[PDB]
């Protein structure tokens, strides 16, 4: 039942009795493994035609409630038995119920430790959760959002939050941050298919300008927020400059790297996912930590569907493009990493390389064995992108599966 | 749409469904509660060994779906000759207990469990294979003389040729034929007096029993091993391989000039030896196969791995890189040159060998060859995508369908 889990640098096993935990069902069968898709629309939680069952939702809250109480110690306290109470009496007669902000903070801070796609998470109990609970309209939305932004950021040494909108009404449509992230960059489909910008926000740059954005024409251009109230027409927010935080990439020794003209922002918040946290569902609820420096270097300019700017550099560094035995990709790779990692630190801005993120997740590991007998990893994205045997983590042995509180994927909202 | 798993590559947004995982009749180690992908040897890869003949009817049923796939390949599914084949199958196991396959049948299923190996990048080769039958070798040193002769055949003087040689079958009431050594090329591993390792840490194991055997040890980093070969309920003998027999390539770098005062080397001839070849139910514990390396296999996971040669501090110094942090990126700079360095060895040493973005670009190729052909592939990915500039590679943006079908090349315990 419980697996065998191996690490292969150090020999060393462990048992993980944790995944028993686990309610929900993930993409494999014992016929075949499914681990390596992206997303299956199984996990996916997507709209609904009415209100959930009231024994699902029951159990699920009875749950989390039975989690908070266990984690404050007060497991068996009045305080706990009344509260159960209190959530029993409210989905019996509105078939749903309320968290408190206490809850609510724990609910933010599980859902992160539970995340088996995130390599950050040894630093899941530093976290500024927002309770944005109390908007009611776009407007409002984006004085939170600018909020958290400013809070984050400081100044360039990052803080971990995340801003909770309301929950989910069988009665009424969704809160939606339509943007992916917070920050992101444009990409206009020219005339030959070709783009400039990110092509990977060519989609959310065509909803921008339909909504009334006058767009730009550079590589580098924030796209402006499309932030969605109940029932509502999404409603274009222009970020405010001084808030948006950008890094001039540039080389220690390549004086020519500069001349690129590349440069990525500071924040990383995403913002299309849904936190659930006892039943309840919070379809806008924006999370951000700090970069990674290969989430940067390594995919967001060099994979061939983004930035794709490993030729250029290759070319610039004056390396034979003839043949890939030269190693031409790998050598530009390890230089835009590099440039990553100099110019953040130059800017003083918080950036993490993956093999201190690495080393710190194996510590993580090694916490949540003691503390809760396992931890649900996902191998293919805990493992950077480049120089994957280099890092502890691809020698280490992972099981995944899914537990509550969580952060999952949602149905984009047109 | 259909109900068959979606696949889809993110670099081009296609899409594809996998049918072929319909026909997988093995389960694996995950379930719908959790995803056990990442396991190198979860209990659903691995073959126990059988000390009794497999249940008549359970190796019948994997039998006749064996000959129904052979049948199949060559057009005369459902023929005279297929139903005639099906027969005399049966009888065989109904009279024996087991039964034998035809030669030509022995050549397709060996392809066939290359063409179903998960964890195999370079099954764009599948139809290219020389396949050996020793399933008349009856001794030891017979195993070597067939060993010594497929090292020759597909090392061709470093124009390298996928071969496997085949040797009897798993046969109830006797003992096994096996070879002791993981490949039949091995570094020694030598276990120093205070803890320590010289040679190849990962085989120091195998180098402890053959000097229990006999073998009288070396000092140094890259000693070959001798074998030790095993026939049916006899000691394994150990048996050394000529020099000659066995090229290797001295590491050297095209612009670093002392990376070959390093003296670091590896042989050019990758051949698994401690697999078990599955075929209709028939089990061959001694079924050696090789092909041609990868270069990131030497370069990154021989060389750099902390649990082997651990040479990329050494490498690093060299290039006065600052080993004191994590930022400078030293070990990835080390790694790539120690990768080039492998490259361009054996491209001067005329010994075949390639890369990890020729490889998996192969690869891709492959999958859409199988997408029309099969209507799916098998594929590991956490095996496929490189120990080191992973999505630098196509694979990487590649969702992948992982599943057991037969023939298979299965893991098995160790003979001791
Ligand atoms: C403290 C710094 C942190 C670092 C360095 C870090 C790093 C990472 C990395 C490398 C990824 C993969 C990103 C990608 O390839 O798209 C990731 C994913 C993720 N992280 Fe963390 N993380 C941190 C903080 C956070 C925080 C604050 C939360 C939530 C409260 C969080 C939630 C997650 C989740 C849910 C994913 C999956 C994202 C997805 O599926 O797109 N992370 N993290
Ligand atoms: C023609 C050249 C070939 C190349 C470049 C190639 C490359 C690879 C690579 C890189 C691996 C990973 C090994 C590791 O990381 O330990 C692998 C695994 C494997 N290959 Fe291939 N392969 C080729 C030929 C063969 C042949 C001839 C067979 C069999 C007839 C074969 C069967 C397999 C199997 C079953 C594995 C699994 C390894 C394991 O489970 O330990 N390959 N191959
Ligand atoms: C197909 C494959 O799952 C996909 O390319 C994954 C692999 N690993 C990843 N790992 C991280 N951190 N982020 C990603 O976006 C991906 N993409
Ligand atoms: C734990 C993890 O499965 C293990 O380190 C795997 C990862 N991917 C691999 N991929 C290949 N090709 N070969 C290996 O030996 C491994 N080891
Ligand atoms: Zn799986």
């Amino acid at each position: 039942k419980f697996p065998r889990v191996k690490n292969w640098e150090l020999g060393s096993i462990t048992y993980d009795t944790l995944c028993a935990q686990s309610q929900q069902d993930g993409p494999c069968t014992p016929r075949r493994c499914l681990g390596s898709l992206v997303l299956p629309r199984k996990l996916q939680t997507r709209p609904s035609p009415g209100p959930p069952p009231a024994e699902q939702l029951l159990s699920q809250a009875r749950d989390f409630i039975n989690q908070y109480y266990s984690s404050i110690k007060r497991s068996g306290s009045q305080a706990h038995e009344e509260r159960l109470q209190e959530v029993e009496a409210e989905v019996a007669s509105t078939g749903t119920y309320h968290l408190r902000e206490s809850e609510l903070v724990f609910g933010a801070k599980q859902a992160w430790r539970n995340a088996p796609r995130c390599v950050g998470r040894i630093q899941w109990g530093k976290l500024q959760v927002f309770d944005a609970r109390d908007c009611s309209s776009a407007q409002e939305m984006f004085t939170y959002i600018c909020n958290h932004i400013k809070y984050a950021t400081n100044r360039g040494n990052l803080r971990s939050a995340i801003t909770v909108f309301p929950q989910r009404a069988p009665g009424r449509g969704d809160f939606r941050i339509w943007n992916s992230q917070l920050v992101r960059y444009a990409g206009y489909r020219q005339q030959d298919g070709s783009v400039r910008g990110d092509p990977a926000n060519v989609e959310i740059t065509e909803l921008c300008i339909q909504h009334g954005w006058t767009p730009g024409n550079g590589r580098f251009d924030v796209l402006p927020l499309l932030l969605q109230a109940p029932d509502e027409a999404p409603e274009l927010f222009v970020l405010p400059p001084e808030l948006v935080l950008e890094v001039p990439l540039e080389h220690p020794t390549l004086e020519w790297f500069a001349a690129l003209g590349l440069r990525w922002y500071a924040l990383p918040a995403v913002s299309n996912m849904l936190l659930e946290i006892g039943g309840l569902e919070f379809s806008a609820a924006p999370f951000s930590g700090w970069y990674m420096s290969t989430e940067i270097g390594t995919r967001n300019l060099c994979d061939p569907h983004r930035y794709n700017i490993l030729e250029d550099v290759a070319v610039c560094m004056d390396l034979d493009t003839r043949t890939t035995s030269s190693l031409w990709k790998d050598k530009a790779a390890v230089e835009i990493n590099l440039a990553v990692l100099h110019s953040f630190q130059l800017a003083k801005v918080t950036i993490v390389d993956h093999h201190a993120a690495t080393v710190s997740f194996m510590k993580h590991l090694d916490n949540e064995q003691k503390a809760r007998g396992g931890c649900p990893a996902d191998w293919a994205w805990i493992v950077p992108p480049i120089s994957g045997s280099l890092t502890p983590v691809f020698h280490q042995e992972m099981v995944n599966y899914i537990l509550s509180p969580a952060f999952r994927y949602q149905p984009d909202p047109w």
